């Protein structure tokens, strides 16, 4: 089976667990790891070159005691660093999560995700999101609760992991029905703000 360990890191409360739980089978088939304080979610996606499985390591909350232990990271093949777009301090900590990540795994492909963009009073805007630009990463706005851009980080990762740019997902995974509707107005504005920042 084509399988990658994906570690999901970032400040406590950014919505890392809410995000991974959108993938319904991934939540139903998760495996708790005694030693490590971790739940590992098998997120399978179906691409035009066959199935791929992201084994997502979600923390049990230990990041809310200080940077989790070293074994959580080892043998990761890819990563998502999350922050919260309504809390600047979580954005300020990205370089730290990245430092730890690169300290234990080297140059694994890494997607940066700004979460909770369904929330109207957004604090960390496209213009201020520059970290991915310097450290060679991919950035996406997401809203875990509305499934907004859910597939994007995993499509970009699959593209990088497999070595292929035209790779598509042939079918969407079954996702938790949205708990908020992502405001189409807000989506358009954000997409416009990103395109502008990027030029
Ligand atoms: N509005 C909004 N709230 C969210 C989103 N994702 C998570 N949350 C809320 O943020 C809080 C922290 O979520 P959690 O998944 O436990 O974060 P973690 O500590 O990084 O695992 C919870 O109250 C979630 O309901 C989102 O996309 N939008
Ligand atoms: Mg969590």
């Amino acid at each position: 089976q084509v399988q990658f360990k994906l570690v999901l890191v970032g400040d406590g409360g950014t919505g890392k667990t809410t995000f991974v739980k959108r993938h319904l089978t991934g939540e139903f088939e998760k495996k708790y790891v005694a030693t490590l304080g971790v739940e590992v979610h098998p997120l399978v996606f179906h691409t035009n070159r066959g199935p791929i499985k992201f084994n997502v390591w979600d923390t049990a909350g230990q990041e809310k005691f200080g940077g989790l232990r070293d074994g959580y990271y080892i043998q990761a093949q890819c990563a998502i660093i999350m922050f919260d777009v309504t809390s600047r301090v979580t954005y300020k900590n990205v370089p730290n999560w990245h430092r730890d990540l690169v300290r234990v795994c080297e140059n694994i492909p890494i997607v940066l995700c700004g979460n909770k963009v369904d929330i109207k009073d957004r604090k960390v805007k496209a213009k201020s999101i520059v970290f991915h630009r310097k450290k060679n990463l991919q950035y996406y706005d997401i809203s875990a609760k509305s499934n907004y851009n859910f597939e994007k980080p995993f499509l970009w990762l699959a593209r990088k992991l497999i070595g292929d740019p035209n790779l598509e997902f042939v079918a969407m995974p079954a996702l938790a029905p949205p708990e908020v509707v992502m405001d189409p107005a807000l989506a358009a504005q954000y997409e416009h703000d990103l395109e502008v920042a990027q030029t």
